């Protein structure tokens, strides 16, 4: 693993920046801080375009194909959205009388979800230009929420209440919770028959101390966990393989936990990989690898046996207070923040492009560089400098191509 690049904006220093990658091709990074503005860098650490905003973002999202970065400000009724193909920036007002308080798109639909202080929904269709308002959908700020692989997109607030519909706006259930919901997520119970394949259940963390559960189709049933006092606040959750979660604590810890049919909640594994804090956890199932960041370190183990550390990275004095980790979908590069502000990128794997030409090869060697070599003829390798991460190679007798999204 070697750091790419880092962001250390003066316009950023003392305060925690959100940062969001582009969910496919990975090609952009968005961020914002403490000056009202979001500043989208490509993969290499150059700055590409900038949204100025009236006041704080709040939140942002890329659409399912990363096409489109949307992004919502304090004290605006206008939703910003910016396309990667144009590289422009446009505004989209929200129709209702409030201050935004949330953003998602789905994952398999151009459908984007933005939610109020007041509990407002709208759900904008990208695709047919349609907006569709939803007023009194909670009763008070929309907090969280996550779109199923139907396009049911559930909802939290500080009401106390959890929100299911379909992409049309209408309510198909409501739920009352313990304590304020965060960090929702859809996912399938693995049931022993193979005939189910719908997203058919909700996760959720209450209070940042219990990891609550919603059946669709057992809404009468619900389940609690709770976990030790002693490993501190749920920072964290992500979905694993087969059925599993993996959980992270404030207090330098984390866990791995069954959702299998009578094991749900039972503790698979656990460890302390952090002595004093954690402070985030990002799992990739491209790559099937793990990464935790806490006590100025982060540390990368393998989802297949969690005891094999992969990487340790130290990280220098100027950094102290880690933020939040995310990779790219293709696995290729993990981002982390700084609580005082910076941004760091790290190479997690590099891209595995090359191509063939009779005993000709062309094979990438660096993010930037691909080596053309024939190793029958014994021809000395010839080093390619390329103005673009490739997303894929070929070669010739006589000539090298190398492209991303619809360029060559």
């Amino acid at each position: 693993m070697k750091r790419i690049f880092s962001l250390l904006e003066k316009t950023w220093l003392g305060a925690p920046i959100q940062f969001a990658w582009q969910k496919t091709s990975g090609n952009y990074l968005a961020v914002t801080g403490a000056d009202y503005i979001v500043k989208i860098f490509d993969r290499h650490g150059q700055k590409r375009s900038e949204i100025n905003l009236p006041g704080n973002c709040v939140a942002m999202d890329w659409d399912k194909d990363g096409d489109v970065l949307a992004v919502i400000a304090e004290k605006s009724s206008c939703i910003y959205l910016w396309d990667a193909n144009t590289n422009k920036t446009s505004q989209l007002d929200n129709g209702m009388r409030d201050q935004m308080s949330f953003l998602l798109w789905s994952k398999v639909g151009s459908f984007l979800a933005v939610g109020t202080v007041k509990g407002n929904l709208l759900i904008y269709n990208h695709q047919t230009s349609r907006k569709i308002p939803v007023l009194g959908k909670h009763t008070k700020r929309i907090t969280c929420g996550c779109w199923n692989a139907e396009n049911l997109l559930a909802l939290g607030g500080e009401d106390k209440m959890i929100t299911v519909s379909n992409q049309e706006g209408d309510t198909i259930r409501q739920t009352q919770v313990r304590s304020e919901p965060s960090n929702m997520q859809f996912f399938l119970m693995k049931m022993d028959d193979r005939t189910s394949a719908a997203e058919s259940m909700i996760s959720v963390v209450l209070g940042k101390k219990t990891l609550f559960f919603l059946n669709l189709n057992e809404p009468d049933n619900p389940a609690d966990l709770e976990f030790q006092q002693d490993f501190g606040n749920i920072v964290c959750y992500n979905w694993y393989g087969d059925g599993r979660i993996m959980i992270g604590f404030s207090c330098g810890h984390f866990v791995v936990i069954s959702t299998h049919t009578g094991e749900l909640g039972q503790e698979i594994f656990q460890a302390r990989n952090h002595k004093d804090n954690l402070t985030s956890i990002a799992v990739s199932q491209t790559l099937n690898k793990v990464a935790t960041c806490g006590d100025n370190c982060i540390k990368i183990q393998d989802l297949v046996d969690l005891k094999d550390m992969y990487v340790i990275l130290n990280l220098d004095e100027e950094n102290k207070g880690l933020g939040t980790l995310s990779w790219t979908d293709d696995g290729q590069l993990l981002a982390l923040s700084t609580q005082r502000g910076s941004l760091h990128v790290f190479l997690t794997k590099l891209p595995i492009l090359g191509d063939a030409c009779s005993t000709r090869i062309a094979y990438l060697t660096s993010l930037l560089e691909v080596t053309v070599a024939n190793p029958v003829e014994g021809e000395l390798p010839i080093t390619v400098s390329v103005d673009v991460e490739p997303n894929f190679v070929a070669v010739g007798l006589y000539h090298l191509a190398v492209g991303m999204n619809n360029r060559a």
